[PDB]
Parts: C-alpha cells; structure tokens; sequence
C-alpha cells in the first residue's frame, strides 16, 4: 500500500516532495500524487512497458502487449491520477520511483509463471536498435543501468535518477480560455522551450518513370525515426519537374506508432495537376496538437500517388522532385520530455493475470489564476551543502551502489541501510 | 610542438587534457580530447585570412580564405578536427580548446622570411564587422588585452578561449537517423535546434514597381541583409500583390551569399505565377535549408524579381504593388559559441615557399550515439569544491594578471612556465 | 539469481566478472561481459534437448531442437549473446562462460510439476557421437564427473565452459570488410581463418553404374559421409569419366544436411554435361559456402549423381565409370573450442503451461574494429602472478575436490556459497 | 645481452626471446638504410611494418600534385634472409626518420611529419588525409601529431604475442625447367587468412546491344597481402537470350589506385540458353609477382552478342561466392599491426633518410647448416615475468611505440 532534505526525497521518493537546490528560483508550491494500475494480460502473456522518468507533466509512460504474429498493440496510456495541466501552468519535477510486479493468481490456475527484465536507455525511444527479450539488455553498457532474468514474484523498482539541475520551468499543456462555434474546439499553450527539429531532404533531383497503370501507382519517398510525444509542426516544401503534359498528382503523410499503426493521416495535397515545363511547387505547413496524438510517436512516412486524367494502356507518367523539409518538436530537447527512456519487458505470464504497476511521483509547481487567487506559494527553502552533498553522492555512483532498475528486494535492503 | 587534470589546468593550459565543468549540469558523459593539425597553401599574393570559432560546441573549428590579387577573398576549405564528431557521438558541450599559427620554415641564415600576423577577437558575429582588411582588426575591439598586431611569423599566435556561460545543456549534433528513401542522396538528421536566432525583415511596404517592357523581364532585387550561418536554416512568410494591368507573370529566387561573395544557395521560390487584377496575389516563403547543401559559413541575403508579361510584344508597361514581411530562423544560433565569439587571426605578404600551420588541442564533452553506447561507460562528472569559485576570482581578476585570448607564442610559453 | 577479480575466480565463478588469462599471449585487448536470457518454447510433447557449444570463440552459444510426435526432431532457433559481437569487434578469446537451465514456475500447493533433465558432456564434436536418445545420450562419456541424470527441472542443471588450451591465437570474427558492389545483398567478409579442419573423402575406385533407359533419368546418392560445421566451408576435388554408350548427358548435385534431416543447402556442381565415349571426361568441384547461408549446425553431406540419354528408347543401356577423390576444407574447424567440445542438455516430457529458461554470462577477450579503436582504448593485462600455477594445481585434481561440468544448481549454489 | 633491453633499445643487440617453444636457432642482428629521394611538391608517406617476419620493413609512397600517390620502392634489409635460411622469428626492431640537412642551394629548412600506429591493418582504414589520420586510434601514446623534420620520429616495435611459430621465408628450392625464368619457393603458409566474398545473390543484368561489349564492375572489397595468396570459387550464368557471349577478367590493386596484376579468367567463351553453365575461379599469384602491396580486388564482365545491332536486351542472371586465401595472413606480425608515418612539404631536391636494425632468430640453409652452428637459448628465470610486468604497467611509465627522437634518447639515458 501507498499513502525533508532533497536527497531523502530523491533516493526515497515516497517520502515527500522538496525543493532542489539548483540556482534557478520561482515562488513554487510542491505536492506529491500517484499513479495505480492493473494492467490486463493479453492472450500471448507478454508485453512492453515504457516510462519516463524524467516527464515533468503528468505522463508516467505507456503499456504495449505483444502479439501472436510477433506484432505490438497499444493497450493504454499511463497518466497519473491528478490532470496537472487543468489546475498548474507550469512545472519542475524532483522525483519518481515505481514498482511494477505480479505476485498474485487468477481463478482457475496452479502456478504463477513469471518473468521480467529491464533497462534504462540513454537516447530516446525510437532510437533504440532491437526490441527483443534477449538483445534488450545489449542496449546501455553500464552494470547499474539494467538488469535481467528476475521473477515476477519480487518485482523491479524503477528509480528516477536525474539528467541536470539548472533547468527552467516547463508549461503545460493547459487550456486557456476561447469561445467558438465548434464544440470540438480547443486552445492550449504548449510546452515549447528546446525544441527538437529534423531536417530531412527528400530528393536531390530524384527522377521517377513509371508505366500506366488504372487508378495511378503509389510509391513511398522516405521514411524515418522521428518519435514525439506531444505536439508538432513539419514545415518545408517539395519542388516539381515533369515533361509529360497531362498528369494529376496527390500525397499524404503519415505518422506512425511504436506498434506499427497508422496513428494520423494528413493530406499535403489530393489532386493537384502539374504543368510541364514549367516549374511548379506544392507546399505543406501542417500542426498537429496533443489531442491527436493518442499514443508515442514513430517513423513518419511520406507516400505520392500519380495518375493521369484520359490515359491509356501505354502512355508513361514520368517526373522528378526535389526539397527537404523540416519537422519541429516542441519542447523535444527538454531534459526529460524525451530522452532518458527506461524499458520493462514481461514475458509468459499467466493469461487472464494482471501486473501490478504502482509509484509516486512528486513535483514542483506554479498554480492557474484561479487556484492562485486561492493558494499561496512561495521561495524554496534554503539550507547550504545539500548540492554539494548531492555531487558527492553522484560522483561514486558506482561503487556506493546507487543505481536506477533493481528489484524491490535489493531496494527495500537499500532503504532500511539509509534511512 | 608535439602533441598527443582539473578545470583550471584544463582551462589555461588546454594541451594539458580534458577536464569537466564544476557548473551544476550533472549528466552521464564521457570526456574525449582530440586534435586538428593543418599545413596551409599560402597563394599568389601572400595574404589570408584564418577565421577561428573558439567557443562553437563541436567539431567545426575555423574556415580559411585566400585574398586574391584583385581585392577579393577567395574560400579555400573549413578547418575542422581530425575525428568528426557527429559520425559517433550525438551531445556535445565545450570544455576549452587552444589553437597556434604560425610557420614552420626556420631559416638558417640570419634573418627572417617576410610575413606579418594580426589578431583580434570581438563579441559580435561574422557579419557584423566594418572591415575585414588587415589594417581595420586592431580597429574591432577596445580591450587591450584581447587584440594583438605586427607579430612576425616566425613566433605566431596562440587563440585561448575563454567561455561566455557556464550553466549550459548539451547541443545535440547534426547527427545521421536511419531512414529508407528512393534516392540515394538522402539524409535525414537532427540539428542543433536549443536556443535559435530569427532575423525579422519588412521587405516591402507599398512599395511601387513600374517600368516598360522587354524581351525576358525585367530582373531588380528587392533587399540584401546581412545575416549569419553555419548550419541548416529556415525562412518564411509572405508578400502579397496588387496590379491593375492582368497580362503579368514574375519569378522569385533567393540567394545565400557567403564571405568571399558567390552565392552558395539558389533556390527559386516563385516561377511562373500568374497574378490576377483587381485582387491580391499571395507569393508565400516556404524553404528550408539543410547543413549538407551549406559549405561555407553564410553572410548575406537578398531576394531578386524577374517581371515579364504573357503576349505584351509591343511596347507597353506593366506594375505592380508589394507588401510583406520575412522570418529568417537559424536553429541553435543564439547558443553561445554556435555563432557569437569569433577570433580572425589574419596574415599578410608571406614569403613565397612558406608554409603557415596550425596546430590545436579542443576538449569536449560527449553523449554517445546508441551503437557506440553499448560500448563504452559513461559517468557523473567527479566533483572538486571551489574550483567554479577560484574561477570566478580568476575571471575577476583577470587584466592585472594578464590573462589573454591572443598572444604571442614565446609570451604564452613563459606563462605556461611561470604558471606551473 | 539477477544477471546483473582473480583468473580462477571468474574461472570457477564466471557471473564475478570478465578476468585475463594470465598466459603468455601478450596482447593489447579490452574486456567484455556479457548475458543472454531466453525462455524457450516447448512443443506438444514436451520434450527435445538443447546443444550448448561452451567453448565458442564468439557470439554463437547453441542451437535448440523439439523432439516431435514421431522419432525427429526439428531446429527452433540459435541460441546467441546479447549483442552481435562482429557488429564492432575484430578479433576474440574467451575466457569464462556459465550456464543454467531451470524452470521458472513456482507450483502451486504441495507437489510439482513434472518433466526432468538429462545432461553430458564430450570430448568429440556433434556429429561423431552415437545416439541423442535421452536414455541413450547418459553413456555419452566414461567419467563421473561430466555428466548427470534425473535431475528435476524445478532444481535444474548448471553448466561451465572447463578449459581446453590456453595458449590460442585470436580467431577472427566473422566481421564485414567494406565493399561497393552492385547488389542489395552482396555480403563481403573476413571469416574465422586459423587452423582448419579438413576431410578427405574418396568417392569411387571403378565404380561401374549400369541401368537402362528410365524416361525421366536415374539418380543415384553415390555416398554419404559425416562432415560438420557451423560456419563457412569449402569443398574441392576432382571425378573423372568414361563412357562406353555415347549419347550420354549427366549432371549431379551434393547436399548439406542439418541435425533434423532436412537438407540446407543446395548446390547444383555440374548440370547437363555432354561426356564423350573413349575419352576420361573431367568434372571438378570449386564451390565455397559463407556463413551466410548455414542456418542450423550441419551433420551430414552427400552428393547424388542423375544420368540421362539424348533420345531414348526403353532398351537403351547407360552405362560409366567414376574414381575420385574430394576434400573438404572448414575454415578454422581444428581451433579447440570452435567445434571440439559440446554439452547436451535434453530435458523430457514437461507439464503444459510451463516455461524452461536459459541463463548464463560469457566473458572475452576482443579487439575493437576501426571505429570502436577510433572511440575507445585497449590496454595489455594485469600481471597476476603464480595464477597459472594455482590453476593447474587446481585442475589437476578436479577429482578429489569435486569440480564438475553439468551438476544441479542446489550443489553448484552452496559449492560457491562455500568457496566465497 | 638480456631480453628486456634488446626489446626496449634494440640497437644495443640481438637475444633470445625467453617463451616455450623451444628451438635450435641462430642470433643476427641486421639493419637497413635508405636516402629518399622526395616528390615535385613535398609531401609523402611511409608505411612500416614493424613487428614483420622478417626481410620487409615497409613502403614509401609519394603524394603527387593531382590528388593521387605514387608507388617508389619497397623498402627492404641488408641481407637477402630467404637466400641463406629457412625459418625466422622477429625480435625487436626500431626506426627513425629523419631530415635535418639542408641540400645544395636552399635555406629554410621546411617540414612537419604526423605519426600514428593502428591495431588494424592497412587496407581498412577510414581516411589516410593528413589531419584525419591522427584520429585513427584512441592510445594517447600510440601517436604524436607535427614534429619538426629536423627533429624526426623513433618508431619502436612493442610485441603482439609471444608463444609464435618460425614462419617459413620464401626461400627457394631447386628445381630445373624449360624456360629460363621459372622459380620455384616454399613461402610462407602457416596460420592463414581467408576471405569469403559472395559476389551475387540471383543479380539481374539487362542492356542494349553495342558494338565491343558492354562492362560491368560486379563488386570491389577492401582484401590485404603482400607476399602471396589464391582465389578459388564459380559462379554460374543463366539467361533467356540465344547466342550471348561473354568473358571476365579479375584485378589486384595496389595503394595508389593502379592495377598491379590482372588475370583474364574468360577470354570470350560463350553459354547457352534454356540451362545454367557456370564458369570457375582457381588463380594462383605467386610472390614474385606481388610488387607493391594489395589493398582491393574488382571484378568486371564484357559481356557481346553475335550480331543484332537494335536494342535485344541482352538479359542474363548470375549467382556464386568466392575464396581469397592470404598464406598467412594472421600470423601476428605477418599483415595486422601496422605505423603510418606521413611527412609532409619538405624542400625539393632533398632526402628524407630512415635507419633501421632487425634483431632476429633464424635457422639456416642446409648449406650454411653445414658450416654454421645453431644451439638451444641461453635461460635465466625471471626475464618473462619482468616482461610481463613492464608490459602490463605500461601507461603509466613511458613506453611508446611511436617517440619523437629525443625524448627517446633521454629515455635511454634514465633508463640504462
């Protein structure tokens, strides 16, 4: 069951919030809140739990199941149990910690069959080179960084070690007020303050030549590794080149999950007619809020089709393009918002069972207008060496045995040594 | 010479070896001390001009320009360091980094060989300077341990570079992402996008054209601003068109021009459009420009119009009326030393069959790309109390001790001595 | 456990950590350790055996088979590392490898779930051996010490990879050399070339072939011999012959055929050769097989001859000769560890709904390849002195103080509990 | 003379190397000195092989004005070893380069050198440029970067392993033929390397007609050998269209880019269609012929038809993989460890001069058997471990396989 000085509250997150010594100051409150779940076994007793341990808003991680045909599926998304944006704008998080295990039987079945192993990755999500059960340990290379082959019985503990410290405040994605005829009609401030772009030339006078075909022929011009989270934008531009005269051209761009699935379709332009010669452009200038993105993000895709207005069994389409463009994440190099990913994989549990993932997570916080009228908050408090004691007790991580995936044994062993 | 430790030694003295930062951004990292050895063409004339960037976050260390015989500069190559950096590593942050030019010819009479060496470093960016001869450098700035001149090139210069910020994150590198494509000049990276720089400009604001007509148009150019780049870009907006005559098309091209003047980056953003009278006519800016198709640091702007008229044969006029406003966005290039402490160590009438070489020493900070990270353990950086301190007193006491950022090489050799 | 020094320590006790031999191979290396973590997948009987190579060189570790309704069995999947060691390492020793095989059910109330295990060791390769029945595989071996029966999966086996020679090369890994060619797949690559196994095989001494005209041709399996390999092969000899009749067209084919019986790879020596009557008609064999293309361990090789007449009648006699010799090269076959030992573990008749697991660390010795070389520094050993001398002395009483190679993981627990 | 000290100062003399292999053998000690004649403009490059089985201690290559380098000479000892033994083990070795007078009608001396040893070996290297060459390893004491050439590099051979065979010289053996020039050796054969190589996996080749042929270059690689080596395979041909002829011819490639041996393995031996008939590789190179060092081989087809002069496709298929056997290519020492030594802008007209001494230990001729007396090496206890130790702390005192020249004279000096 569930429910100081810094350092208690980032080795000890379930203890209470703190202020961090950085030099960075705001009047903040602090509060801590929960996130408790059952997560349900699909039919293969295996699946992939992401988190995020360093997401400062709200977002703990996600949950895949694996597949019969060796395929993932999105099951869920793990928030925490108090919607941040709707009462907080801005935010700073101090520490989590989770446990997630299955000590416990269905109805109907002798033995408990369990499994599980994990790793923190260093880089973000999508950049990771196998997700297997095997070659997921050959991910990180640090011996405190990951851990593998240990029972479901006594689960592992996810710590929630930190990236930097002087960092600013992040915004969240709150709602600020509008009034429109749409009902379906939001506004919101983002989290925009280091953002991550990806150029991505598309051709260089790459020329395209294709035979007749009834309804056009489809092809796929890239494809990359891309994974945001929570909003984007993809400016840039393609250029056209074309000899033939009649010919109609279309395209779209899809954003895909982790799991494989076509998650957001945007028509760039559908049925737009060149004109030979002559040089001609199509541009696209697309902006995808957070409501649309409905799980992690992976891998966008570009794909044009060609047809021909009265073409017949042997007449040739042909063209050539050129451009690059430019697929800006906002608030992508936060420390946190993406990158330090850590992996739990589960494998041959009972079907029917469930796994048990359970953690606290306290942060640091300025409240909206209203709950300001309401609320008082204040400078941090001051005590002198806690940053230096904090220096001092990472800088021999390694051999004083701090580390960031262990099961709940070693860190309830760990617990009763420190505290 | 011959090349091959806490943050003051790493900071004075950056041959010593690598060092981190006693700042408070405590990460996992690895530090990594690599260098960069040039012998340089000297050309006709005898004149150059060696342009450093101490502070950049990494791998780009300068960029070196022949002056020909006619006034004009002439780009010869991008100073860079032996091992490239985002081909294996994918964060990066400046330690210190050290950089000597001058010759390695000794003669064995009893004079010198002709040749003289300015240097001076200033705040500003590349563009921003009045002059660039070799008279008008000790001009640029008004401290006067920070600019030294007539320093004959037998003895050379040493570029130390001091920092502008401490508490600073790590700059992601222009780094390759998988990616399948069709062409096979595809590549897909992540730039360098923390804290960016935008260039905002007012092109037109009613402005009126009218002229007559001729066979292919009639080509002005609207504006030519001086901006500053190295790496990928983007620009947008628009500009609308108002007319009363209906017969008219125009063209649009924009052009990225560097520092010796040719223009590294054309790319036309309107060609044939066809504008209707009576109503406005939008011209929209949608470009981006990638790091690959840049070769060469980028110092200027300009836009050009070509107007013309569909089946105007006889001798008749056209016009039309303009408004609108541009956004230029380098990413990252607010960061400090991505574009803003620039050194210019220049030399003049060096003696034919002369060489001029630079040796260097940088220090870095690195985060490793996944493949390598399997490979190799990264760390907290170990902690030393009151070295940030004893830097601050340092800093402030820093023109009685006479701590420069450019001297001469025998005068750095009896501090290096003298420290230690 | 949770798959997270002195030589003998990690000798013995190899989850310790990755120690150097302290032999006289002086060599610049760096250390490597590394797990491996599967759960295997039983068949619908339950049973099948698992082939462990515990002196691998690198990064392949076994192979698992089902044993199916009849008496066969049927390749599952290699067995390998973490990470694919090629992929950035040039050349590699080893020094330690642990290996358990347990089930990871908790059951229920009082009894347990069914199934044992069976397990030996021995000093031959996997094609030499007699039977791999489960009853049969326990005479595998003469000692006592190598080799246990009835042992419960719910306490299941630990298995050590006991030395074979210390003074051994580095063997090169099978490792990509760069090459612009003109396919999608065209794979280029410095396989394990060192000391090599041969097989010398003589395929007829006047052997006369007699039969008449089938209207489809005769084919014939002219022998079958016993040869093995994991990785690349080369076969090369010559058969001669002479003919009589003189329409006569042949062409044969030779085979690789895996532990299961199914062939795995195909290759067509000589199709439709016209050989002539009076005259000894040559064909040769130049045919080398990459590692690309050996999917399972092979066990077996055998070529098969077809013959056919131009025309044909239902009388027509067939009727040649053949003598010849063929010579089989595996690359790197006789190096002591690549195929020399095995350790077959063959666990039997398991509960439904129950998982058998696979667990164990390997420790290297490796080079890095000329990025990882570029990124990272390799260094000699340590210098542990009179530890050779410990290990012999050790070893060379393994019988008195019970030091085994496949013993329950109840006796190989509380055996290191005591020896720390 | 101990072990230690002629391994740490070999110009002092030659010793037996205290192991377990234990041999009858002969001591010698044998140098090697060069004056290099320098390019039109400055620059070149030296290889060395350090640690070498004996008679070859590298290669000089001159850098011309157009890019492109050019092969000079092999640098090879005093003493023609394979004339007068059978069998060799290397001791130690040491090398420095040097230019530091001026010649006849110049002043200003002029030269920097960069310097660097790699693991690897010399085919697989990522840039050879002057600046991207010190990158190439990460031992901060495997390297030195612009050191004057009126002061020079020291380039010393610290060992790679030690319980080692006696590789076989190519020495000759008598034999008597028909022509005059026909030479018969023994070289060296233990402990090879091989090359596996697929060359298509079922590749498509389809193009018009043209008068003479059309050629294709089917692969490249990045293969290695200086004394000797064989390439052995098939690969098939299959094709739909009637009367298509073709032949292939195979390359070896040295340093500077330019063909060093080419084989012409199909003079225009044409195939049928309907079928797969197959052509073979079995080539043998001998050591004779190899005059410069391998870095690549490329194979290419020209493939023509009789007649048909419109278009006609000329479709056919291929599939095979082939063998390259270095005769040795992984005895340590043999091809893998190698220095790379690049001056750069000397003055014109002048030398750039190396000298050398090359402890080794040999067996003799059975003729210089019959007049020279070999015997088992001297034994001490201890010598082993003290090398094993030196070894093993050798970062923090300073051992370098690549000096300048003098701190390694003041390094003798504090150490003997």
């Amino acid at each position: 069951n569930l429910q100081v000085p810094f350092i208690r509250s980032l080795l000890m997150p379930t203890t209470g919030p703190a202020s961090i010594p950085d030099d960075t100051l705001e009047k903040h409150t602090l509060r801590s809140e929960t996130s408790t779940y059952n997560l349900t076994v699909g039919d293969t007793g295996s699946g992939l739990i992401v988190f995020f341990p360093g997401f400062p808003g709200s977002i703990v991680g996600a949950h895949y199941t694996l597949q019969s045909n060796g395929n993932y599926k999105f099951d869920q998304m793990l928030l925490t149990a108090q919607n941040l944006p709707a009462s907080y704008n801005y935010c700073r998080l101090v520490s989590r910690s989770l446990t997630v295990r299955s000590s416990t039987l269905p109805g109907g079945v002798y033995a408990l069959n369990g499994t599980i192993n994990a790793v923190t990755f260093q880089g973000s999500l999508s950049e990771l080179t196998d997700v297997s059960y095997n070659g997921l340990m050959s991910a990180t290379a640090n011996i405190n960084d990951k851990i593998g082959n240990v029972l479901v019985g006594e689960g592992v503990t996810v710590l929630s070690l930190p990236t930097s410290y002087d960092l600013g405040y992040v915004r969240l994605g709150d709602p600020i007020p509008a009034i429109g005829l749409d009902p379906k009609m939001v506004a919101t401030c983002d989290s925009s303050d280091r953002p991550r772009v990806y150029t991505i030339t598309a051709a260089d006078d790459y020329q395209f030549s294709s035979q007749y075909q009834a309804g056009g022929v489809t092809i796929t011009l890239f494809s990359a590794n891309i994974d945001a989270i929570t909003s984007l934008s993809i400016g840039g531009e393609l250029v056209f080149q074309t000899s033939v005269q009649g010919l109609i051209l279309g395209a779209t761009i899809y954003l895909i999950g982790f799991d494989g699935t076509a998650v957001i379709t945007r028509a760039v332009a559908a049925d737009n007619g060149l004109t030979a010669g002559t040089d001609n452009l199509m541009p696209f200038n697309i902006v995808i809020p957070t409501s649309e993105i409905t799980q992690p993000i992976t891998s966008i895709k570009l794909e044009i089709v060609t047809s021909k207005s009265g073409g017949q069994a042997g007449d040739q389409m042909s063209w050539s393009a050129s451009g690059s463009l430019a697929v800006t994440i906002h608030g992508g190099n936060y420390p946190g918002a993406l990158r330090p990913v850590t992996l739990v994989a589960y494998e041959r549990v009972a079907t029917g069972s469930v796994v048990t993932v359970a953690g606290v997570s306290n942060f640091e916080l300025i409240p909206n207008p209203e709950l300001a009228k309401n609320l008082v908050t204040e400078y941090g408090r001051f005590d002198p060496g806690a940053m230096n004691y904090t220096k001092l007790i990472l800088s021999e991580r390694d051999r004083l045995g701090i580390k960031t995936v262990w099961p709940t044994r070693e860190y309830t062993d760990f617990r009763e040594y420190f505290m």
